[PDB]
Order: structure tokens, then C-alpha cells, then sequence
């Protein structure tokens, strides 16, 4: 029947550098959690150990309504083989092939890897991928102030706690329409304390966290569309005023002009997207005010992108015939320098035995996953979490 422990022999080459790793792990067939330890049998890793992620056992994955095809095919002994190709933003490719054997509740996996065309000075070969960038948790006194100011705007009474009702109030002034229950979900995500509210430290964590799919620049570039009410690509006095009024702030004509000249870095009279990104990225009364309006939008949004758990990677699985599942995902690692390094994957599962009827009817499935890696030169500790969801309207949209 179902698995409890596993091992992995993963080997092959990355840009013609051979590697070989073995180790033992465990996991839970009821919630899809796994953990694995691996060690090199063949020297120090000469490339980012992160390229082995996510490749380093869907037999641990349950479906909403019972076993997944992956478990069913373990339980009855009939098995599946796996082929995965992953294409990287910089032109590299990686192929992995997998074969499994079962002895009761223990899985032995064999994974053969081939990656090529990683640029010699890119993040893979120069060991620059990471869990969390350099910069992380480093704050100037100015950033600490801005964050305290931003907290104040949310903490309406001044009691040092956010709470659902205040987040509602602020979000309403911004012309948003969250339900009680959505407010509940937003707070819960960010409330490590468990007291059903958001204090400054939890808030500063939410503001500082590196999101898997956006770097800070990309996040700010996104917010531009919001300030630019008519989508001309410029942000004008009338638009600065609309923005300032929703954060309860006034502005004379002089105050507005100052705000423009402050962001205006080519003297034209207009604020474009590049200039708007620059003002936020920098390092006077009016500067500070604008940055706060920008960050208010960033905050709301970070609060929304936590609830529909979108720091997870989302896979789309379909069944083209009764012995095949095809899964696709978009993937991102964090670099040292604070960037995202991106790729797409396609994985094909070949089953020996025709999949049961329910699986061929309930397609696509969406599977959300989170991984973690800690590594040395010779040794990795890996963890994965997984949850499967059925199709619904606009699932196929969380996925994109
Ligand atoms: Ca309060
Ligand atoms: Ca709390
Ligand atoms: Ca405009
Ligand atoms: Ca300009």
C-alpha cells in the first residue's frame, strides 16, 4: 500500500559536469509533505544545487476526493515513468527521466539528469541562486520610518495593531470591496502571533518578504497602471491628486508641481513609468508623500497575494489519453542580486495501466507546491509541500 519512506539516486551532468547523489527521506501520503536528505558520492557540487530543485515523488500526493493517479499506480504495483524537460529564460535546457521500484511502503527512485547551455557566468554556474537574496533584512533609518508611517495609515486608532475592521476601512477608501471572510484570510496569512491581528513586526515581515514571481522593481512597475487612470503611460497632476485623496491627503497647486519636478528626470513636465519606478527605487515633503501612496497600494496587494496562496508554484495537470498525464508550470528562483531566474517545465507521466474513469473526467487538476532547500557543497536537505485542487472558473488564471 501507500508510501512512508523513500530514497533517491539522482545523477547525470550539468554543462558536462558529472554529479551523483544518494540519500533517504520520508513523507506523509495524507497531506503530500516530503523531506529528503542527499549527499554527493563524487566531490563538491560545481554548480548551484538549486538546479536539482524541483526535481528531487508524487506517490506522496493525495487528490481532493481520494488517492491521486500517482498513488493508485503505486498501490496496485503497476507504476509510471516520468520524463521532464525544463526550458530556461537564458536558453538552457534540462531533461530528467525517472524510474521507481516499490518494496511495501518504501520507494526507490532513479533520476537521470541532463542540463546544457547554462551561460558560464550565469547564476547556475556561478552558484548565485538562493532562498533569500543578499539585502534581505537590511533597512536604512529612512526605510524603517516609511514602514512605520505606512503602518500608522493602517492602524487607524493608533493601538499598535491592524485588525480586520481597520484593513476593511482603508481598503474601502481605496475603492476596494473585500468581504469579512477575505479580511480574515488576509490577516491570518500575516499573523504569526495567532491573536487575529497584525502588529508592526508582522507587518514589516509582510512588506519585506521576497515573493517568488516578482522582484521589487517588477512589483513597482505593476503599480504604475493603478496610478495612471487613463493608461496614456503618464501620471499627471490630476492623477497625483486622485491618488493623494485616497490616502486622505490634500495638496495645493505648488505642492503638486513640486511632486512632479521631484519625479521628473528629463524636464518634459510629465512622470512616465521609468521615472515613477526611479522615484520609488531611489536611496521632498512631497517625495515622502508619494512613496507612501505607492507603498499603500503595494501593501494592499501583498496582503491580497498571500490569501489565494500565490507564493506557491502552481502546476496544471491534464490527461490526453488514459495512460498519460501532462503537467506544466512556470518556475522561478531567487538570485543573490535580488533578481528572478525563470523557466517553464513540461512533465509527461506514462502509466502502464489505464487510469480510472474519475481521473479522466476531473481534468485539469491544479497542484500548488512549495519547496525549501538548505545545502552545503556535498549535502542537501529538501522539503516539499503539496495540495491538489479541482478545476473551477478562473483557476486557469491563478495558474497563468
Ligand atoms: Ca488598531
Ligand atoms: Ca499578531
Ligand atoms: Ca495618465
Ligand atoms: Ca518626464
Amino acid at each position: 500500500s501507500l508510501p512512508a519512506t523513500h530514497e533517491l539516486h539522482i545523477f547525470g551532468s550539468i554543462n558536462g559536469i558529472d554529479f551523483d547523489m544518494v540519500g533517504q527521506g520520508t513523507g506523509n501520503p495524507n497531506d503530500g509533505y516530503e523531506e529528503l536528505n542527499l549527499k554527493s558520492t563524487m566531490g563538491d557540487l560545481q554548480f548551484s544545487p538549486w538546479i536539482l530543485v524541483p526535481h528531487i515523488f508524487h506517490q506522496y500526493l493525495p487528490y481532493p476526493d481520494g488517492m491521486s493517479p500517482f498513488q493508485a499506480a503505486m498501490v496496485d504495483g503497476s507504476g509510471y515513468q516520468v520524463h521532464r524537460t525544463m526550458q530556461f529564460e537564458d536558453g538552457a535546457t534540462l531533461t530528467v527521466n525517472y524510474r521507481y521500484t516499490y518494496e511495501g511502503s518504501h520507494i526507490k527512485g532513479e533520476a537521470q539528469v541532463e542540463g546544457t547551455g547554462f551561460p558560464a557566468d550565469g547564476p547556475v554556474m556561478t552558484n548565485s541562486l538562493t532562498a533569500e537574496a543578499q539585502m534581505a533584512d537590511s533597512l536604512t533609518e529612512e526605510q524603517v520610518s516609511e514602514y512605520k508611517e505606512l503602518f500608522s495609515l493602517f492602524d487607524l486608532d493608533g493601538d499598535g495593531q491592524i485588525t480586520t475592521k481597520e484593513l476593511g476601512t482603508v481598503m474601502r477608501s481605496l475603492d476596494l470591496n473585500p468581504s469579512e471572510s477575505e479580511l480574515q484570510d488576509m490577516i491570518n496569512e500575516v499573523d504569526a502571533g495567532g491573536d487575529g491581528t497584525i502588529d508592526f513586526p508582522e507587518f514589516l515581515t509582510m512588506m519585506t518578504r521576497e515573493m517568488k514571481y516578482r522582484d521589487t522593481e517588477e512589483e513597482i512597475r505593476e503599480l504604475c497602471k493603478v496610478f495612471d487612470r487613463d493608461n496614456d503611460g503618464f501620471i499627471v497632476a490630476a492623477e497625483l491628486r486622485h491618488a493623494m485623496t485616497s490616502i486622505g491627503e490634500e495638496l495645493t497647486d505648488d505642492e503638486v508641481d513640486e511632486m512632479i519636478r521631484e519625479a521628473d528626470q528629463d524636464g518634459d513636465g510629465r512622470i512616465d513609468y521609468n521615472e515613477f519606478v526611479q522615484l520609488k527605487m531611489q536611496k521632498s515633503g512631497m517625495r515622502r508623500l508619494l512613496k507612501k501612496a505607492i507603498d499603500t497600494v503595494r501593501a494592499i496587494n501583498r496582503l491580497r497575494e498571500g490569501m489565494y496562496f500565490a507564493d506557491w508554484c502552481v502546476s496544471k495537470k491534464t490527461c490526453p489519453d488514459d495512460k498519460t498525464i501532462v503537467s506544466t508550470l512556470k518556475w522561478a528562483f531567487i538570485t543573490d542580486n535580488g533578481k528572478r531566474y525563470r523557466s517553464t517545465a513540461r512533465t509527461t507521466y506514462t502509466f502502464a495501466k489505464p487510469m480510472a474513469a474519475n481521473y479522466l473526467k476531473n481534468q485539469p487538476m491544479y497542484v500548488f507546491r512549495k519547496t525549501e532547500l538548505i545545502h552545503s557543497k556535498t549535502e542537501l536537505n529538501f522539503k516539499e509541500w503539496q495540495k491538489a485542487f479541482t478545476d473551477g472558473m478562473g483557476m486557469d488564471e491563478l495558474y497563468k
